[PDB]
């Protein structure tokens, strides 16, 4: 029924140890939108996915759904619903301006999320399992 997203802050869906050369920044706020509705509105006026959601990271509509500010290591996990007026879900997360912090760009979360697997030499493709955990990396 929901999912969580770990949102790791850095200053530069799996966990990522690349991202270990960078420093997290404590302290930081995302805000969560639940933008589901409009992300629908945008297909049916015809947006191929890629296109909504691009429309759609723009807007934060009405209170947030969920709200978590970093730790010392710059990460914060939110739970997130899988579906929202019955489909399934679409999210912003817009990173709350701070002093001396540039602020990630809006990013969007669609559910259902497929990890991406590598196959026996069969480059990568995408999982049947929906996760139930993802990490994102917000950045400009």
């Amino acid at each position: 029924e929901s999912a969580q997203l770990v949102i790791h802050k850095k200053k530069m869906g799996k966990e990522m140890s690349e991202f270990d050369k960078y420093q997290g920044l404590a302290d930081v706020t995302f805000s969560i939108y639940n933008v589901t509705s409009e992300f629908y509105e945008q297909r049916a006026a015809g947006a191929s996915v890629d296109a909504a959601k691009q429309a759609v990271q723009s807007l934060t509509p009405g209170k947030p759904v969920a709200q978590g500010t970093t730790d010392a290591n710059g990460n914060v996990t939110v739970q997130l619903p899988k579906k929202q007026n019955g489909k399934d879900a679409v999210y912003t997360i817009k990173e709350e301006p701070k002093e001396g912090v540039v602020a990630a760009t809006n990013m969007v979360v669609a559910f259902p999320v497929y990890e991406m697997i590598k196959q026996a030499d069969g480059s990568y493709k995408y999982g049947t399992e929906e996760l139930a955990v993802v990490h994102i990396y917000p950045k400009n």
